[PDB]
């Protein structure tokens, strides 16, 4: 792991582990999602961010994920080395965007790519806001010219996701996180929501198709003592509309869409 | 990762990752348990395996874990490098034993150690086998001939008979079911998931004020993907001892039993 020559991006190689692969002996989307998070963590540390900026800690501000979009063309097989390059950019006074490019260490070809949108919120009141011009200025770790992993106009990462109507075609109910699903701050790791979204996809779909695209909008955090219901409906290759909600009151926590290709 | 000079053990360094640590910014026992299994997988591949031999694949035989014992003195912090050395040994016709030693890459001190016992089993009928002599000679070339135990001591805690938890349990965590992330490359529930499910019944206040020092876990039956588990716990004691029991939510079929030991921070 190291910052590139210009100091405006970070690269890291990862050997895929035995427990990180699925039945087809290639890394799972949750392993990829974990690797994207790990490289983003290391990039923040290499530029001087402790375990948020100085102004962000003085107030009580945090960066929260609003959207995650991942497109995979080839999943790295068990034992393969995958190189991930990440970088951040200011999306005006709306928030911050982080992008990734996944490559094969041997061929050098792009085998996947991701993008995420982050908003500012108060740690405690959990409100939102985003104005902070001093927070914007402390921009020195970002490319000044736009560098998008998803440049194409009319691309899959900027589409409005509708809400799943009842009854859902498929469902997986009674989903609750364990201590392994929690992070270093005791919050549910936002990779767990991806795993919970795909819990409602039927096993036959997973056995005969490979996940090509996943777009996930984060609406609310799931507490440790909360229970989630995962809902799915085919909207068509194979397209699915998803919805995570609290088992009780039916409070929306996530909504998304996946796209699968025949193997 | 590489075999040591004699080819009778394997070593591997691991940098601890952000998502691998708990509330005290040190790796979790499930991260350690995953790293032990990853180094054991690489050791088997580096000597020519896929840990089935020629006679095992021929007769549909598999190595299944019967017991896991892990003792940690210091959990590697996020960003630290941990070196793990592993090796196998024949335990007669009962099965094989695999041991690990965890070390700090910077100081070189032993920060943890583990041992596991494996039995031979027909993949299909589930019936256990007494390790035959053809199979014994196939892997004996990859093992030290003289005993090399991570837990040598004349009265070690890795050879104790674990009793069954009596009802009512002091603590419990009910309705535990695995997701696809809890499954392995063969669609079976990862042995590491049972460790996480055992500790689900330990109270949060115990976890917040104590460090897990020892864990001994006996595997009695595998939990299918479509099964639901109940995790039960009872204090059996500056230190804290617990007796554990995992069972199927329905019929109450035993799948696991264990004991953990915690020390005050
Ligand atoms: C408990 N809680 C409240 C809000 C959140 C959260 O993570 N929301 C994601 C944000 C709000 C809209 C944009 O993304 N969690
Ligand atoms: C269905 N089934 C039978 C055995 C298992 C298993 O995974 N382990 C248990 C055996 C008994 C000795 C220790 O391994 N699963």
């Amino acid at each position: 792991g190291s910052l590139t020559e210009d100091g405006l991006s970070y690269k890291e190689k990862f050997v895929v582990r035995s427990y990180e692969v699925g039945s087809n002996k290639t890394a799972t989307v949750e392993t990829i999602a974990n690797l994207l998070q790990e490289v983003g963590c290391n990039h923040a540390q290499s530029v001087g961010f402790s375990t948020t900026t100085t102004t962000m800690r003085k107030l009580h501000l945090i960066w929260v994920t609003a959207r995650m979009h991942i497109e995979i063309y080839k999943y790295p097989a068990w034992g393969d080395v995958v190189e991930i390059e990440t970088w951040c950019q200011s999306e005006g006074r709306i928030g911050t965007r982080r992008d990734w490019i996944l490559k094969d260490s041997v061929t050098g070809e792009v085998t996947g790519r991701a993008t995420s949108k982050w908003v500012m919120m108060n740690q405690d009141t959990r409100r939102l806001q985003k104005v902070s011009d001093d927070v914007r200025d402390e921009l020195v770790f970002c490319p000044q010219e736009p560098r998008l992993a998803f440049p194409e106009e009319n691309n899959r990462s900027l589409k409005k996701i509708p809400k799943l109507e009842d009854p859902a075609q498929y469902s997986m109910i009674g989903l609750k996180p364990r201590r392994a699903d929690l992070d270093m701050n005791q919050h549910v790791n936002n990779v767990t929501y991806i795993g919970w979204v795909l819990e409602s996809i039927p096993q036959e779909i997973v056995d005969t198709h490979e996940l090509q695209v996943i777009t996930l909008d984060y609406r609310r955090e799931c507490q440790q003592d909360d229970v989630v219901d995962s809902l799915t409906t085919t909207t068509s290759d194979s397209q699915f509309l998803h919805l995570l909600r609290l088992s009780g009151d039916g409070q929306e926590i996530n909504r998304g869409t996946t796209l699968w290709r025949k193997k």
